[PDB]
């Protein structure tokens, strides 16, 4: 296996997938790494293994119907690799952690959001529907582009955010377009 945490890119104590060559600190991977399980296989073989399973689940789907899909199982686990793949890039570093909002001409988001919260808000089983995972991950980068206004911090909402949209696409087999 590698030998760097394949979310974070630094070494330390890691585990090893079973089936694929990644390796992961434990909070790194969503879910947190499992007491035992032995064999074990990561979030990257396991949609792999939905996709194998069910070909035609590659198939062009409209945003509204994936949106309004009850969060069973296989839509957790989507939800879960989608996020895993924003800690990937490392402007999610900015994104973490609880914001806060002091700066002059500005006044901070009416509701503030964070990847920890949502990280916790699907580990707690708190959506119920796609749509909730979705609005959440869209207020995060609404809330930093509204907040910092015409500053050219505004981009690492952009750039995080176009992160977020193509793994939602690729993911959740968006239909194509144009
Ligand atoms: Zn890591
Ligand atoms: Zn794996
Ligand atoms: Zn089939």
């Amino acid at each position: 296996n590698s030998n760097i945490c394949e979310v974070c890119n630094k070494w330390g104590r890691l585990f090893c997938c079973d089936t694929c060559p990644r390796s992961f600190h434990e909070h790194c991977h969503i879910p947190s790494v499992e007491a035992n399980k032995n064999p074990w296989s990561c979030i990257f073989c396991r949609i792999k293994t939905i996709q194998e399973r069910c070909p035609e689940s590659q198939s062009g789907h409209q945003e509204s119907e994936v949106l309004m899909r009850q969060m069973l199982p296989e839509e957790q686990l989507k939800c879960e690799f989608l996020l895993l793949k924003v800690y990937c890039d490392s402007k999610s570093c900015f994104f973490a952690s609880e914001p806060y909002y002091n700066r002059e001409g500005s006044q901070g988001p009416q509701k503030p959001m964070w990847l920890n919260k949502v990280k916790t808000s699907l580990n707690e089983q708190m959506y119920t529907r796609v749509e909730g995972f979705v609005q959440d991950m869209r207020l995060i980068f609404h809330n930093h582009k509204e907040f910092y206004r015409e500053d050219k911090f505004t981009r690492l909402g952009i750039q995080v955010q176009d992160i977020f949209e193509k793994n939602f696409r690729n993911i959740f087999a968006i239909q194509e377009t144009s």
